Formats: structure tokens, C-alpha cells, sequence
């Protein structure tokens, strides 16, 4: 197990954005903006800043042109400027490499610290961000498959029990998990905000990014995304779903972007804000734990996932 | 009563399109295309031809620039070219003014006959029409408030029993009506196709066009139209609804175009195709006959309606 | 090809009901009434009469206890009493075995003729039926997965071109078909009523019943059926879907009853009522013709189908 | 203004339940259970404990038989057992009457303190409660108009600025408010949990309970409630809506129980959890602040509200 530091954990409010490296920016823009309908906060020749309909912070996604498709950062917003200091101190005590930039690492974000965490993932903690027009009631812009908010990340790592105790120490609570009779954790859903999760851990070769997920208001919005992809003849990019998750109870869809990064569209989970919210444990042999409808899980869903970068911009080696 | 001709009635398949005269074409285009999302089949400086998502005939609506906002024609498609002849013969026997144009009255329509019917309405019967791309599966074009097909017309006339017997002679059947204890008809819903109606008769000063109605696939599409109008700050053009009709059982919305013409958006009525489909009779005092939820009916809904034109292009005088 | 008779074909209005033989009536009742929510018109120790929410004829399904699960009759309603005579005369001229019963074959149905048609299927034609309370507006009964009407049948037969030419002589029109470069029909969707089909032909070992289909009002009603089956732990009975069909454009779901008979839940196809409604032809190699989202079909969907009975109640041998 | 205590405010997690006094328990049960579909946790001859689908604490509503219809308690769950002590200390310092019961005031709740707060409202704070089966995935129980969770309370008070400053000292944040050019608050929406509100203040004769609100998953669930009430002939109990709120952005419906207590059914507001979540201020003359579609409000909605009880069970006099 990762040691529990003597300094307090930073107070994390929620997952906020992900910075992903793509190989052809124009091709990626077409998928994220023209197909999925995300809103462009701002952009230049090498970077695109996107946000969902109900977001007020500067962006939920940063697309950056690069030679190797990978995830550069999983960013979490902390409760106040002092928590950025707490985050840096906490990881330094763990012996992790850290880098602080008062001016931020991405446009629209202020003082931030990035770290190569104990599991090899590039994590960012920040508090300051530029506010932009919240498009919540801009129904003149509302598309039939509208993505309304960023919900969670999903990470692949070889040792799930080690990762779980580490995120618990950081203050995340386990709303649901999958265990065997021995009591060993195979996967866990973890949260700071009042939904089922901000991040999840899946067992496998890693560190790797399994997916980032956005929510819609209703189920028909998810169906429309599939319909539109069939009309555009890119239905081969629909990987799994739509279906109903056993774990989380969310109606879901997983699609692939042009570099193969996995995007989940999700809707309707439940409230986990209470202090003694009951953890739901599923047995590893329960056939409805993944797909409530018993649908077959595609093999690629367990084996393909995105590389993540270290703080110098190079891929972290995958432990097999 | 209007005499029953000795020649057979033309075989009418369904309501097909309406030609409306608007006072400012650019302002009307903005409402029908930019706000409601109808598809432009073709257009020129004085006329716009629009169609709904699942239509394959040339248009469901013709917008024509004119000095007086009014309805120029209610058009019905007949079963074969010979029914156009039958339509002309039938109205001639009734002594109505008729005009036949082998080349059609509107672009994309072939051989047609227009008549000033016994109630003063300009009716058109045609069979030939140019086919265009049916957009049924063009989900890349599907908007959140998509109108998928033209459903029916609604006409205001002073003597409903006279109008009902006249349309029955034409072969329309009454799926639902409103009567008093005396057995007198106050309103009637009439159809040729297998839905609740192609046209309806409402008692009042006329001849006048009460509304033309389009259908959506689901209820949330109707809600989105309201939401979008609120975002565009034109919610004062929402006249009545959304609500549930007692008569027809349809979920509905009535909005007003820039000249005040009333448009209904409707969804989910039931099948009436069987030969002995039961007529549903509602009593005039049943409070759920109009709005199933008991909502208040706006006074303007009973008093405002559009003028209709005679065959020379002049308004038919309204009998009060 | 089946010869074309010299007498006119009976005027068929729509598919009306199917008589199914089940092996354990209590187990079947639980699935059709308690799980699917169909409404019991009446029942006895050996037979159950069910109807959908918006139906006014006596029943859409008849469940009958028997030794071998099979389909005893595909019933179509004809336009008037005289069409029952025309149906008998038409099949006698084709040399088919026919049996007429003035008092009907199932309760609530009057004068009917049943025939072993040229492809081996037991077809029934009737006009008279007892009317029952139409539950259209009984929202106090409306369930979250409500089936509102019977839509179509799907039949498996070894020679599709023969069956297609036969049904067209009967007056059915082809709304969509699947053909190869050579022009050979592999499958066809055929209709009398104004929807995509009343019956369809699938190539395979037959004669066999592939499925009977019911419609819901909206897409979320179909999703609820799946959710409820997962809660009841019978998700292993969901065979294919939910998905979007390329042919027909309908949102769909296929599930299996206790004896393995296949039921489709379907919603939202389009209007085919015009006399020149364009047939849509799909190529055999178009991967979006079955499932618009490119989902894998299930081998069982092409190989498993129900036996049908001859007029003496014995199963028709299946040609392989 | 109410003085700000020197002891810290209790850490409040969310509104949790309301205790309502009804005049005929059988008539009320019929409305809450048979019509609305709430789930009975337990009941006796004089009291009914109800909860929503996704709730795990003992109840969200308590119905209690009594001589005068009124609200006996607005209950909030606090973060830990120690916060019950902090709540008692905070209100004692304000000079409010308080009553603590180690064994709870209603079944299933533990150590609780009730207070007659500065505005005259009976507030309860508790931590301990019995957990019951969370019905989240019991789709075999899911109704077409299912209420999934308790969302908020709305209170009527004569001095909104006083009440607002008081609740902010308690730690509630203002997600949206209505102000005039002068900066005076006419109404405010306040929250502890990550939705738009836990409670709201409406100006008027009070103290009175304006309404308690429950959420559904989707917009069609709210429409079904209306449809079912029309089928049961109790549409006269639908008071306002359905509509879209400007403030909060939620799709809504207000109905009346047998004693006239107002219930809101609500769905789809947005996330307010960030520490600098922007307050949205609406001007008093903006006609889309209440109903986004410009619908007329109902005078009864501003004038009628429920009496609330003091700690001895007698109604608090209403200041006019
Ligand atoms: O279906 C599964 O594989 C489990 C599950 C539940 C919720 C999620 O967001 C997710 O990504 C995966
Ligand atoms: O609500 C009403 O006034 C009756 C009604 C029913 C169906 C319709 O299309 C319509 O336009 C009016
Ligand atoms: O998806 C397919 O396999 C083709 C298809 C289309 C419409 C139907 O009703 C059906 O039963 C099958
Ligand atoms: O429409 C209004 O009157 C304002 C409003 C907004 C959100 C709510 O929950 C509410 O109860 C009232
Ligand atoms: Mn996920
Ligand atoms: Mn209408
Ligand atoms: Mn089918
Ligand atoms: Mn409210």
C-alpha cells in the first residue's frame, strides 16, 4: 500500500477536465464539435478548448495536437486556493514528482500543481479558472444529442486494491465495488461529488485511461447520438451499448474518437451525498453487474485503453 | 344541406399541403425554417416550398408573399390521375366554381383542380407531384424539435352540421365529435387516412382557417419547441399548450407565425383504419373534451383564425 | 410461382391477431400479463384472450394450451362480410384446403375462413368481431412499458420470391426489400395498412413464424421492458436489441416467451399510405440494413422460429 | 436581521423529510400511494411513512391524522451525531424554543432536535435513521409516473431579506434570486446539497408551507401524472403547469392533495456544487423568471399555502 501522508489530503470538489493529445486536430475537431456538439470556448492552430452545455468553468476538455495519442492530464478542482498548496505538500510527502505553475498549464486555468501519482497517472489540482457563459438555457443551441456535463474518468491499473486505498486516503468514498468471496476488490467506483463517481478503477495493464464520460438529460439523447453516427456512416465507432449498467444504474453508450480514445455518454445515476451512503457490493460472478440486460461485453472494452503521459510529455510504460 | 351529387366522390387519400400568403417573406422564412426547422425543397424571391422530415412529395407548405395574410388553398392528394377528373365533375355538379390547370397551381404539382367549395373554402385535388429525397433517416439533420409529417387542417365554419354532411358525402368518416343532448354536432374530426383526422370543423365565423398541424415523434420534441421559443424571447407567440387533448388523445401545442396564422404541433393519436372504427362522442359540457388536464382555453383560440381566398386571390367575406 | 386466380383477392384491412399454442398456460400468462402488461379480454382454463391498449376488437392474441408449442393462425381482418366469401373463393381457386365456420374459430370472432396457404401457413380472414372497451385513455392502467397495438407478423419461408409474388397478387404492397445486384429478393416488408408492414418474409427453413410485433408510444417504453426483465432476472430472455432497424427505421427489441416464441416490441416507423409510396431497396451487403448502428445479429435470430399448424392441428413439416 | 450566533452552525447535508398533518388518513393514503405511487415504508392506524424510489433513509414523508391540516416539521439531515448537538446550541443562542428527543420524534429517526425557528417554522435536525431497502433498481415496481427522490421545500414568509440573511448564516448558499433595481431580494433559492435548492423563500403571509417537491427521472414521467389524474377525474387538483421554470430551469408540475397541501413534481435542474457557483439574479419585471414559456401564473399559487405548527402542535398565527 501507498503510505498515508501526515499532511491532510487536499479538499477535492469534483473531476473538472481532461487534456488529451490527438494526432490530427482537424479530424478530432470534426468528431468532438461537428458530431458530438461540444461547445468551443476558444481555440488556436494547436489546441481546442471544449465545454459541455451546463459548464461555467473554462473547459471540460482540451484537445492538443501531438505525435502520440495519449492523455496528458486528469484534472480535479479543489475547494479553495489553499488546497492547491495542500495538494503539492501531500504528493511531495509521498515522494512523487510534482510541478507547480502559478500561471497554469492550460489556458483559462490559474495556479495549479500537476503530479505523477503513485499509480503513474498525471493528476492536476487547481482552483482558479476563468468563468464563461453558462449555456444552460440556450435552447436555441440545444442539439438532439446534447452533452450537458462532464461526469467522470475511468482508469486502468494492475493493482486495484492498492489504488483503492490510495484514493480513499485522498478522501474519495466508494459508492459501489465488485469483490469476490475472498473480499478482494476487482473494480471500484469512487466519488467526491454527489453522484456515483468522479473516477473509477478497472483492473488491467496500466497506467491507462479507459474513458472519460459526459452526461445527457434523457435517454433519447443517447439514442440520437447512435442514430446520427449511423447516418454519418461511422457506426463502426460505436463500441458498446446502448445499455443499462448494473453498477451505477446509468443508461450508457461507449464510442471511440478518431485516435481510438474512448468516450462514454451516460445518464441517470443516483444521489450519494449522505455521510453513510450504503456501498453496493457486486459479486464477480453476477452476470448483471456490468450490463443489467445481460448483453455481451465486447473484448476490446477490456483490452484497449489510452496511454497516459509523464510530466515531460512522454508516455508512461504500461505494466502488463 | 348541400345536395349529394349523382357522380361519385373523388377518392381522397390524405391532406397534403397548404398554400399560405404571408406579408413579409423573410420574416416568415425565419420562423418556419430557422425556428421550426422545416426543410426547404426550393425557393425564389416570392415563394418558399417547405416539407417535413418524412415527406417524399414536393412540399407540405407553400409560403407566398402577398398584401393580405390569408390561406390560398387546402390541398388533398387523390388516388390516381382519374380522380382529378372525378373531383372536377363532382364540384361542377354542385354548381361550384372550378379551375383546372394541367400544369398545376404550385411548383412540383401536376394536373390539379381548385374549387371554391360549398362552405367557401379554396380546396385543391391533385395526384401528380415531383418526388424528392425522403429525409427519414437523415439523423445528421434531425433537430431536437423535429416536425416529421403534415397531419391535418382545421376549418372554422358557421354551420357545422351542414359542413359535416357535406364532407361525409365526400367520403370522410367521423372518428370523434362533440354533440349536445339534442344530437346536434358542435364540432367534428374527419378522416380519409388512418389517423384521427385530415380535417376538422369548428363552429364560428367563417370561412376561416383555424390551423394546420404537424406531428413530432415524441412528446419531448414538442417541449423543446417551447424551450427554444423562450430562449429566443418569442414565447408570446405560444398561444395554447402544451397539453393533452381529450378529443383525439394527442399531446399538443399551438403557436402563432408572424402574420398570426396558427400552427399546431401534435403527437400520438391512434389508429382509425378499420371499417367500423367506433365514433367517440363527447358531450358539450364535458370539461375534459378539449384539454384532458382541465387547463383553461385561451379566448383568442376561439375567436382568431385566418382569412381564406377565393379563386381570384381575394378574401372570402366572413359570415358572422 | 403460385398462379394468379381469376377471382378478385379479398380486400384486406390489416393483421388483427395471432393464435398461439403454449405448453403451460400459467407460465405463459405470467409472461404476457404480469411481465408485458397485455390486457385480458377474457379467459378460461384452457385459453386466454389478450389485447393491446388501443385495440377495440376482441383480441390481438389468443393463448391456447396444447402439447406442442406452435402458431395455429395468422388472422387478418377484411373490409366487409362479403370479403370473407371472396377469401374462400380465392383460395379454393388456388387449390388450397379451406375451412369456413359461420360461428368463428376463436371466441369473439364471427364468420371466418381459415386456409393452409400456398406457403404452408394457416391464414384466417374475418370481418365480424365483438367490440370491447377501447383503453386508449385509461391512463390509470397505463404501465411504464405499455404495448399499444399489434403491428405485424414476420414469416420464415424457403423461397422468398415465390412468397412475395403471391402476397402482391393478394394486394399487399412492398414498402422495403433487400435485393442482390442480380435483382433477387432476399426479404420483403409488405403492407395493406398505412405503416411499413402487416407481414414480412425472411428466407430460411419454413414455414415457420419468426415473430409477432407490438408497438409502444415512445422509445423509453421499450427500454423499461428491458429494465423490468433485468429486475425479474429474466434478462436471458432478451434475444436481440434494443436497437434501430435500417429497414423500417423502427426502434426495436426482440424477446422470447416461455416456449421460445419470439415477440418484437417496436416503435416509430413511417407513413406508406400514398399510392406511389417509394419502395426502398437495400443491398444484401449493406451492413446497416438490419441494425442501423452496425450491431452484430444473433445467430439464433436467423435459425430459431416457431412451428405452424395445419388445419387439423398438426405441425407443418419444415422444409430445410 | 436575526443576530449571527457565536457558535458554529450545524453542518447540514440536505432536506430529508416533511411531517404533514392530514384530516382523513384514508383519503390521503389514496392520493399519495394509489395515485402518486410513493412507497410505504410502514404504517399504522394514525400514521403513514412514505419514501421515494431511490431513498435509503426511513422516509421522506410522514402523514399523520389530525384535526387541522398543517405541516408539523421540515426535517434536515446533518453530517454526524455531533451536529445534532451543534444545532441545539445554535438555536438556544438565538433564543429559540428547542426540544430534543434522544429517541426521535417520528419512527425510524434517532436523536433529534426540533426548533421553532426565527421565522416561525418548525425545523428538525437529525443524523441517525434506520436504513431500508433502496428501490433504485426495482424496475418491477417502477410506475409510469415514478417519483424518485425528495428535492426541496418552499416556504412563505413576510420578510424575505431577513429570512435569507438568516439561512446564509446557517450555511445555505443562494444559487438564484429575484431582485429589483434597488437590490432588494423578493425571493431566493438556497442550497446545501449540489442541486439548485434544499429550500426556497417566497414573499407572502406566513409562516406557511408553500410546497414540498419530488423529482422524476424524465419529462414524460411528469406528463403521465397529469394524464392519470385526468383519467381519474381529478384534473381539478392540477393547479399549475406543466411548464418550464425560468429560475432553476426545471420542468415542473404543481398539484394539490386532499387537504389542499401543494406538491411539486420536478425534473432536471443543474449542478451547483462548486465553491464559486455563480448566483443567477433575475429582475422582478422579467416575465420569463417564473415560467420560461410566458404562461400566466394562477392567483391561488401566490395566495394559498399550508399552516405550520409550533412545538406544542398548535398552528402558528399567520402574519398578513
Ligand atoms: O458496465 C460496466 O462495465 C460497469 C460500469 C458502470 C458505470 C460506468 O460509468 C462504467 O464506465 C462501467
Ligand atoms: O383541444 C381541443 O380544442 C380539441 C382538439 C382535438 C384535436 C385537435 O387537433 C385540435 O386541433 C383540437
Ligand atoms: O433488423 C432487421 O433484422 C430487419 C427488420 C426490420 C423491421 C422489422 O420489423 C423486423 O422484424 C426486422
Ligand atoms: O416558476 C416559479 O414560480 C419559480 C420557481 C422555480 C423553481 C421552483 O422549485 C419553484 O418551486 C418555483
Ligand atoms: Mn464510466
Ligand atoms: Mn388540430
Ligand atoms: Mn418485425
Ligand atoms: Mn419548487
Amino acid at each position: 500500500f501507498v503510505p498515508t501522508p501526515s499532511v491532510p489530503a487536499p479538499d477535492i470538489v469534483r473531476c473538472a477536465y481532461m487534456e488529451i493529445v490527438v494526432t490530427d486536430l482537424a479530424k478530432s475537431r470534426e468528431f468532438y464539435v461537428d458530431v458530438l456538439g461540444l461547445h468551443v470556448t476558444e481555440e488556436d492552430e494547436n489546441t481546442i478548448y471544449l465545454r459541455s452545455l451546463e459548464e461555467f468553468i473554462h473547459h471540460n476538455l482540451v484537445l492538443r495536437q501531438g505525435p502520440i495519442a495519449a492523455v496528458a492530464a486528469f484534472a480535479y478542482r479543489v475547494k479553495s486556493p489553499a488546497e492547491v498548496d495542500a495538494a503539492e505538500a501531500y504528493y511531495k510527502e509521498l515522494g512523487c514528482r510534482t510541478e507547480r505553475r502559478k500561471e497554469g498549464f492550460t489556458k483559462g486555468i490559474g495556479d495549479s500543481v500537476r503530479v505523477e501519482d503513485p499509480l503513474g497517472f498525471p493528476y492536476e489540482f487547481f482552483y482558479e479558472t476563468e468563468h464563461v457563459e453558462r449555456l444552460t438555457q440556450r435552447y436555441d443551441l440545444y442539439s438532439a444529442g446534447e452533452l450537458v456535463r462532464l461526469d467522470h474518468f475511468n482508469q486502468v491499473t494492475p493493482d486495484v486494491p492498492r489504488g483503492r486505498a490510495y484514493l480513499e486516503d485522498l478522501g474519495f468514498r466508494v459508492s459501489e465495488d465488485i469483490k469476490d468471496s475472498d473480499g478482494v476488490t476487482y473494480a471500484a467506483w469512487m466519488h467526491r461529488k454527489q453522484t456515483v463517481h468522479d473516477t473509477a478503477l478497472t483492473g488491467g495493464n496500466g497506467p491507462r485511461m479507459h474513458h472519460v464520460a459526459f452526461a445527457t438529460h434523457e435517454k433519447h439523447n443517447i439514442i440520437q447520438i447512435c442514430d446520427k453516427m449511423g447516418a454519418l456512416r461511422i457506426s463502426d465507432r460505436i463500441e458498446r451499448g446502448p445499455g443499462r449498467h448494473g453498477v451505477s444504474n446509468a443508461f450508457y453508450l461507449y464510442i471511440l474518437d478518431p485516435d481510438g480514445h474512448r468516450i462514454e455518454i451516460y445518464t441517470q445515476d443516483y444521489y450519494t451525498g449522505d455521510p453513510d451512503n450504503p456501498t453496493i457490493t457486486w459479486d464477480v460472478h453476477d452476470n448483471q453487474r456490468r450490463d443489467w440486460w445481460g448483453n455481451p461485453v465486447v473484448p476490446s472494452w477490456y483490452t484497449e485503453a489510452s496511454l497516459v503521459l509523464d510530466l515531460d510529455g512522454n508516455p508512461q510504460p504500461v505494466i502488463v
